[PDB]
């Protein structure tokens, strides 16, 4: 009998409990019931994405033959899951594993489709060893094999639609991923399961939100899995946290450093301090050890009650009825209110120790897994996020409207505000040249990372062809580049909660524009390779130039929102009008003032003194040369780096000259005052 | 569309609403031993029969 020797019984462990309450799927169970009774193709095959639950609802399909919610004609079959390993850890000859095979599918012709087959991973399974599955291939039309398929989506249409020579056999089942909801009702038959290993406990809070916000952030994966991940991975941080303490640590190096203090010292005094920190160390530990014997009773009742409902399942398989009440009325509510006499016992006396699994936890959990700041507001980074308009002032000095918006902007995602069907701001940088379009945006990547090389910056003139989509976006497949793929569909897919700087985007060739369409549009990103990356918690930013002339010419003495139209209307002569209609604020930004250039001086010197501290030279100015500085690094046609570049010359020319000179020593304090017209760097 | 009348067919609601109610109400009647319950169960028994006999 090779049925016992390479097969897994879903039957036996189905009533033997070893599997898991499948909660939901009456329809595609359903339907699954009607593919396998048929006349032509008796062979569903399941088509969901990697971590649906296929598996899942083939043993739910498999509990309700135990339980007896089928059809007649299915009452009494066998499940079976086809042993993939133990075939292969014995081979040696010449197609002894395919005899061993062969023997299996004859002795499922003996049982003469009394045996319902499982085989998932199906594309795997065509070939495994004529080879492994069109052996089967007359078998199973006929009545003699009906094996049920279960593998993925894309597998699906490589091995299976393709190979049309098996095609007039399976039938499509979408298992599609179920809703938020649905997951919810998931997980509350599988958080009772999650309480027996992890011995903590689960609040329905935290089960809420694991499946709104898993359904919402991690986007690589999917429902029902995702919220499975968060909900254990929690476990597993709330059970670390009750496994440590913190105090028996403080106490605990306190006193061994007391006490090799006072094996030094051997006036003490250190004796009466040791008893006293040995005293409250012994308090502790014993207070300790109290809540891990209470945690203990408390998870052995409750692993119990878990038995108790195992048992009285058996019994409404097999019909007792003494049995049954007995354990119903007895059991189940005497072990439920001692159970939360356990629970407010708990509450009452866990004090050194978080016992319970809340949102906040499945927050961190989820912040870990990205980056995006679903954390709580504790009080260093809620501080930091409300001065935003103070901290982009001391970099970018200027531009009032743009740090306004951003500020509002990256605001209005923390709290939530942001449509989660675009990303958290799209924005079309216009203005002139030279006036801290590309330092806002290391403003914020520097506010958001605190690094202002810490962002997706591409710069888009490299791309004035037409296979430029090929090098931003992805290399499709076959080619040459298709092992490494795009630079932003791959930079972003890694990291989401960052920055994608477009600098200069009007230099591109428009299909980059159409990519850049399906961004603002979805927000998934179609690539070479073909699966998509979330767009929805990035900041996407372009910068441009295109209005310097007209803005230039007209910011001054007009308003405000008829220069942002009318510089809109020159964008709409530039770009798409379906672009530009998805944008979320086209902030303009106005030609740098005097106070303003006197600012970015005094900026400059800062780093400039930085630069010479680390140099070991110690600067002061006068005034006066902040003035010459003023009067030679001001234009309008140009904006900032006239100042930076005559900052550059008229100081560290001289300055750098007489550092190799030799003449400057570390040590004394460079006055850079004023020369008649140049700056003298002095020793006195 | 065959499958799905064969499953109809072959498998009936009122009869699973009547067999959890039956064995509902003989837990409550095991946990009692006021009654009527004996009576209540042993019609809707009879009702069951009846309907288990004509399917
Ligand atoms: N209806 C459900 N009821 C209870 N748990 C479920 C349900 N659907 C999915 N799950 C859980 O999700 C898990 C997914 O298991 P699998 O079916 O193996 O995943 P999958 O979708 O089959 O992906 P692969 O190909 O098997 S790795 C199950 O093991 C359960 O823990
Ligand atoms: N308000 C400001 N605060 C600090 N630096 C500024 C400010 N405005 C301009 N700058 C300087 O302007 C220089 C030019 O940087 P960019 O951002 O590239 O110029 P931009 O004016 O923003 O437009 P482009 O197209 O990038 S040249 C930077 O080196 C900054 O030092």
């Amino acid at each position: 009998q090779a049925l016992k020797k390479y097969t897994i019984d879903l039957t036996e462990r189905a009533e033997q409990g070893k599997l898991d309450p499948v909660i939901g799927r009456d329809e595609e169970i359903r339907r699954t019931i009607q593919v396998l009774q048929r006349r032509t193709k008796n062979n569903p095959v399941l088509i969901g994405e990697p971590g649906v639950g296929k598996t899942a609802i083939v043993e739910g399909l498999a509990q309700r033959i135990i339980n007896g919610e089928v059809p007649e004609g299915l009452k009494g079959r066998r499940v079976l899951a086809l042993d993939m390993g133990a075939l292969v850890a014995g081979a040696k000859y010449r197609g002894e594993f395919e005899e061993r095979l062969k023997g299996v599918l004859n002795d499922l012709a003996k049982q003469e489709g009394n045996v319902i087959l499982f085989i998932d991973a199906l594309h795997t399974m065509v070939g495994a060893g004529m080879d492994a599955g069109n052996m089967l291939k007359p078998a199973l039309a006929r009545g003699e094999l009906h094996c049920v398929g279960a593998t993925t989506l894309d597998e699906y249409r490589q091995y299976i639609e393709k190979d049309a020579a098996l095609e007039r056999r399976f039938q499509k089942v979408f298992v599609a991923e179920p809703s938020v909801e649905d997951t919810i009702a998931i997980l509350r038959g599988l958080k009772e399961r999650y309480e027996l290993h992890h011995h903590v406990q689960i609040t329905d809070p935290a089960i809420v939100a694991a499946a709104t916000l898993s359904h919402r952030y991690i986007a690589d994966r999917q429902l029902p899995d995702k919220a499975i991940d968060l909900i254990d991975e929690a476990a597993s941080s709330i059970r670390m946290q009750i496994d440590s303490p913190e105090e028996l640590d403080r106490l605990d190096r306190r006193i061994i450093q007391l006490k090799l203090e006072q094996q030094a010292l051997m006036l003490d005094m250190l004796n009466e301090e040791l008893s006293d920190k040995e005293r409250q160390y012994s308090e502790l530990e014993e207070e300790w050890k109290a809540e891990k014997a209470s945690l203990s009773g408390t998870q052995t009742i409750k692993a119990e009650l878990e038995q108790a409902k195992i048992a009285i399942e058996q019994a409404r398989r097999v019909g007792d009825l003494a049995r049954m009440s007995e354990l119903q009325y007895g059991k189940i509510p005497e072990l439920e209110k001692q159970l939360e006499a356990a629970t407010q016992l708990e509450g009452k006396t866990m004090r050194l120790l978080r016992n319970k699994v809340t949102d906040a936890e499945i927050a961190e959990v989820l912040a870990r897994w990205t980056g995006i700041p679903v954390s709580r507001m504790m009080e260093s980074e809620r501080e930091k996020l409300l001065r935003m308009e103070q901290e982009l002032h001391h970099r970018v000095i200027g531009q009032n409207e743009a740090v306004d918006a951003v500020s509002n902007a990256i605001r209005r995602s923390r709290a939530g505000l942001a449509d989660p069907n675009r990303p958290i701001g799209s924005f079309l940088f216009l203005g002139p040249t030279g006036v801290g379009k590309t330092e806002l945006c290391k403003a914020l990547a520097n506010f958001m990372f605190d690094s202002d090389e810490a962002m997706v910056r591409i710069d888009m003139s490299e791309f004035m062809e037409k296979h430029s989509v090929s090098r931003l976006v992805g290399a499709p497949p076959g080619y040459v580049g298709y092992e490494e793929g795009g630079y932003l569909t791959e930079a972003v897919r890694r990291r989401p909660y960052s920055v994608i700087l477009l600098d200069a985007v009007e230099k591109a060739h428009p299909d980059v524009f159409n990519i850049l369409l399906q961004v603002l549009d979805d927000g998934r990103l179609t690539d070479g390779q073909g699966r998509t990356v979330d767009f929805r918690n990035t900041v996407v930013i372009m910068t441009s130039n295109l209005g310097s002339d007209l803005i230039q010419e007209r910011f001054g003495e007009l308003d405000y929102a008829h220069m942002k139209e009318l510089v809109l209307g020159v964008v709409s002569h530039n770009f798409r009008p379906e672009f530009i209609n998805r944008i979320d604020e086209v902030v303009v930004f106005h030609p740098l003032g005097e106070q303003h250039i006197a600012s970015i001086a005094q900026i400059q010197l800062k780093r400039l003194y930085k630069r010479l501290e680390e140099r070991g030279y110690e600067i002061h100015i006068s005034d006066e040369a902040l003035k010459l500085l003023s009067e030679n690094g001001y234009d309008p046609v140009y904006g900032a780096r006239p100042l930076k570049r005559a900052i550059q010359q008229q100081i560290e020319n001289p300055l750098a000259q007489q550092i190799l000179s030799g003449e400057l020593v570390p040590g004394k304090v460079i006055r850079l005052e004023v020369n008649e017209d140049r700056i003298v760097a002095v020793q006195h």
